[PDB]
């Protein structure tokens, strides 16, 4: 195993030299620096740790290192250079795989002092050389100083332009804060057991003696590294031909809402000044005085004045249609600014920033596009397809395959309760219509009311958020909730056992619950530690890990079947992964033939997972075919 | 009329000969199937078809041209295509190894003319016979194919000769008649379907017997098809 970072002109987007190199080999124990005119010898030395059976070690090697001397040595020396995913290691993945949490730690780091703000809980090489001591200075700041103590100005973003030998002398100041972030992560015996030096071995004993956690985020950030340069699609005709429908609709309403209110419907301290004249009181405030005015409220707000009540609506649609724009067309993000020359959004994804499950989603924020329901979604949702190009050589039209996960939040919480049951819930699930036995458990009127109560009682709503569902306080809300605990045992013994294994007892001291914790983390699908959560609820936390586990094996196992019956991962071939919503996935298909494939693909790569983690509910899946995003779902 | 052919003599008959190297792998892949699935994967071509116009020329001798033309080039892409296949499916590199030295002491060029030191100027069949060649380059060819072709040879007789024994009378008097031998297919005729439903069960009786006669490594296996004309059958 040899660990290594690496120095460019510029970021993936636009790289076009590669500076300097150094790969420290354990074996030899010493470092290697590589110059412009050694470019060639640097891709030979990674090739030959392949060859050998080892493993490369790069800092963000998933997302840029790997992916970018792919690149580099295609328009440099014109050579295929490609590293298997299997012998390559990220220590930015396995930071936020070890250290999800760190919101902790890291307070006694700040007040130490040891750690600069703006680099609290960032998992960036600088950021952890801080941390374990290791950084005399950074190439960014070396710079710029120096650049004054010799003349030139400064241009954001212009230390990487030359090659110089303070950046190879920075280069190799990156490798041993890699190689001992490396050896602090490896020094976490619950992923890694205390046999020997996990560098030492070979990459086919590394990932199976390894916890499978390890494995599974280096395969989730390779495939979602794909998936970004894949992109997602982007009809910019499309969406500029929503901004006036919503900008004149934006200017003919704000007149009409001036001529009811003389001498702006988009703040807070703006309508409580105004609208408490119009005979309006409030009655739910917040914690700072104001009064709240969201959604719900306005709804709701009547006054005696005609064009002032009328006045309302106007204002719900201006903020909604402030919001559209806010999200389509405003300022440094609006899709708009975000779309490459290629015609296509290439939003970026962190593996897993929450603890638990499920990535997280920016710039821009592909995950909270408005749906098929919302209003102007229709639209919205449209603008994103496959069906925007059609085939990167043949004219081929492009369809779109989007494939969901049925109902996964419900059936993964029949397998952790198949411990107390039986497999009966799970056959609930099987037998259909688990809401409406849910309603029966719990005794409520309408399925609808079972639905939204099933996921608010699992995720910590109090009693008068259940009682309010249908239409009363906290008084109804125990009763709701305590015949549904009685009506479901195993739900109930399944949240006794979590409150009893990571509690010993608990107790109330002037504000604050003293529990006398067991364990601060609960064990996931495949080990590893999830998050420490603090009070009673918990059970949320269990139910969102194992089902983003879930998708996160499914579609790796998906795009490992697809690649094993054949089909070519990317625009040039016969699919490419545009985009993954929680527990639902949108993938572009050539053919109508190849998206069909990848729905019965995506069926049978469920199967593996739910049989590798022997799960005791059955894991399916729905795929809808068609052009865009607005018909997959 | 009973069409009966040898479901993928060429392919199974190297397995065999290579079954010396690779302890039965190639074999193997051809009973679990898709071998010009793993062939592709060898070789790394992009379709399956392509792995398939590939080991048929690759193994009889075929250049760069007809390899190169397959990607739209010529001769020159061949040489890594051919090369990287061999890396990574060394029994047939093996195969070549001691047989091809098998009928060789040294070799010498003398004047553009190869006056290789022959240890014998012929390669033993399946049955002993004397099968000749011309040039040490590549001889594999004529090996596979002299095995495909004693292998149906033999075939068709114990055929014949199991359906004489089982009670059918040969003619067209009788309940069958031999129409025409093509090389790894046969044509049938047969009095009713019930005789010719015989025919394709005592075919495939005789291919898994002509396997254990000569002890072949790899499993031989042939499939049938019914009916009034050649059309039909194939």
């Amino acid at each position: 195993m040899i660990v290594s970072a690496i120095a460019a002109n510029a970021l993936l987007e636009s790289v076009t030299k590669f500076h300097c190199g150094v790969i420290y080999d354990y074996s030899t124990a010493e470092y290697v620096s590589y110059r412009p005119s050694d470019f060639g010898a640097y891709l030979d030395a990674l090739e030959a740790e392949v060859a050998r059976g080892g493993l490369i070690v790069f800092h963000n090697g998933h997302k840029y290192d790997v992916p970018a001397l792919t690149k580099l040595a295609k328009l440099q020396l014109n050579r295929e250079f490609h590293l298997p995913r299997e012998n390559c290691i990220d220590t930015l993945v396995l930071s936020r795989l070890i250290h999800s949490n760190l919101k902790d730690t890291d307070m006694g780091l700040l007040r130490s002092g040891k750690l600069p703000g703006k680099r609290f809980g960032s998992h960036a090489l600088e950021a952890w050389g801080y941390r374990l001591g290791e950084m005399k200075g950074e190439y960014k700041d070396d710079f710029k100083r120096m650049l004054e103590e010799q003349g030139e100005e400064y241009v954001d973003g212009m230390e990487w332009w030359n090659f110089n030998e303070e950046m190879m002398d920075y280069n190799v100041q990156d490798v041993v804060v890699t190689k001992a972030l490396l050896e602090k992560l490896l020094s976490d015996k619950h992923y890694f057991p205390p046999e020997i030096d996990f560098t030492d071995v070979g990459y086919t004993t590394f990932w199976s003696e390894s916890l499978e956690a390890v494995d599974i985020e280096h395969r989730a950030a390779w495939l979602l590294a794909k998936q970004e340069r894949n992109g997602f699609p982007f009809d910019t005709k499309a969406i500029e031909e929503l901004y006036v429908e919503l900008a004149a609709r934006r200017s003919e309403l704000l007149r009409k809402l001036t001529e009811t209110f003389g001498s702006n419907p988009s703040s807070r301290d703006h309508i409580q000044k105004k609208l408490q004249e119009a005979g309006w009181v409030p009655t739910k405030y917040t914690d700072k005085g104001a009064p709240v005015v969201d959604d719900e409220v306005l709804e709701g707000v009547r006054v005696d004045d005609p064009e002032k009540q009328a006045a309302i609506d106007l204002i719900k649609e201006y903020l909604m249609i402030q919001k559209r724009i806010g999200q389509s067309a405003e300022g440094d993000k609006a899709w708009l600014r975000y779309v490459a020359e290629d015609g296509k959004i290439h939003g970026s994804v962190n593996p897993n920033g929450a603890v638990t499950g499920r990535a997280t989603h920016a710039f821009p924020n592909l995950a909270q596009i408005p749906g098929v329901r919302s209003p102007y979604g229709e639209q919205c949702r449209a603008a994103f397809g496959a069906e925007h190009h059609l085939d990167g050589i043949t004219g081929k039209p492009w369809v779109q395959a989007g494939i969901d996960a049925s109902g996964l939040e419900l059936r993964c919480l029949a397998h952790f309760m198949a411990r107390f049951d039986n497999g009966e819930y799970a056959h609930e699930i099987l037998n259909g219509d688990i809401h409406t036995k849910n309603q029966i458990a719990a005794e409520l009127p309408t399925r609808d009311n079972a639905k939204t109560f099933i996921y608010g009682f699992l995720y910590g709503a109090g009693d008068e958020k259940i009682g309010q569902i249908v239409g009363a306080g906290k008084e109804r809300g125990k009763e709701l909730k305590k015949k549904f605990l009685e009506n479901t045992p195993a739900i109930a013994a399944l949240r006794e056992s979590i409150q009893q294994t990571l509690v010993e007892s608990s107790q109330w001291v002037a504000g604050e619950q003293q529990v006398k914790w067991k364990r601060r983390w609960i064990k996931g699908l495949d080990g590893r530690k999830v998050h420490v959560r603090s009070p009673h609820a918990a059970l949320n936390t269990l139910l969102q890990s194992a089902g983003a586990l879930i998708c996160k094996l499914w579609i790796i196992k998906t795009e490992e079947m697809l690649v094993e019956k054949g089909l070519k991962h990317g625009w040039d071939g016969d699919f490419a992964y545009m985009a993954w919503v929680h527990d639902e996935i949108q993938v572009g298909c050539r053919t109508e033939e190849i998206a069909q494939v990848v729905i019965e693909t995506a069926q049978e790569a469920m199967r593996w997972v739910g049989d590798h983690w022997n799960f005791r509910c059955l894991l399916d899946t729905e795929g809808k075919m068609g052009p865009n995003w607005a018909i997959c779902h």
